[PDB]
């Protein structure tokens, strides 16, 4: 669960260039 649309993802979390969303050092980087 958690996918980005055209490079935009709400909720207040991170979005990966592969088209995904997530919080913490997983989809954010560092």
């Amino acid at each position: 669960a958690g996918e980005c649309v055209r490079g935009r993802c709400p909720g207040g979390l991170c979005c990966s260039k592969f088209g995904f969303c997530g919080s913490g050092p997983a989809y954010c980087g560092g």
